[PDB]
């Protein structure tokens, strides 16, 4: 279980060709989940520089919807939650452990370029653990 560093471009500037395809400043992204090993996804309209753990916050945000949270009590659930989890590009062995600009990530800035659905696992930080000899 070796963890690599995140796989990120050397600035967060996005070059122009890749700028102006984004919509006013905006992405979507699906976020994967296991529930029997079922599968369960939100797709999420974001803003391009949100940070990996802003992502996660905008799933709780989603998940806690029906209980008419005020904006303090969601804060209390997001400080909560939010770092017991943690995201990964489906189908690699990848994670986005640090705070960069989703759009400097290399998978994200390549869906923006290429008009493709980035595809992220949502899970548990538990899972990176490794044993100790
Ligand atoms: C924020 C906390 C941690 C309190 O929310 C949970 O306990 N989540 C559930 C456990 O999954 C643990 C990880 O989940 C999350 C953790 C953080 C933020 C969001 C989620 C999340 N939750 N549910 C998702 N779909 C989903 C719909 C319906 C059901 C069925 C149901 N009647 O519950 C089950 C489902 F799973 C999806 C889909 C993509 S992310 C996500």
């Amino acid at each position: 279980m070796y963890v690599y560093p995140p796989n990120v471009e050397s600035s967060p500037e996005l070059p122009k060709h890749i700028y102006n395809k984004l919509d006013k400043g905006q992405i979507i992204v699906v976020i994967w989940v296991i529930v029997n090993n079922d599968k369960q996804k939100y797709t999420l309209k974001i803003n391009h520089d949100c940070v990996p753990e802003q992502v996660i916050a905008e799933a709780i945000r989603k998940k806690t919807r029906s209980m008419l949270l005020s904006s303090e009590q969601l804060k209390l659930c997001v400080l909560e939650y939010q770092g017991k989890y943690i995201l990964k590009v489906c189908g690699c062995d990848e994670y986005f452990l640090e705070k960069y600009p989703l759009s400097q990530y290399k998978y994200i800035r390549s869906c923006i370029m290429l008009g493709r659905m980035p595809n992220l696992m949502l899970m548990a930080k538990e899972s990176l653990y490794s044993q100790l000899p």
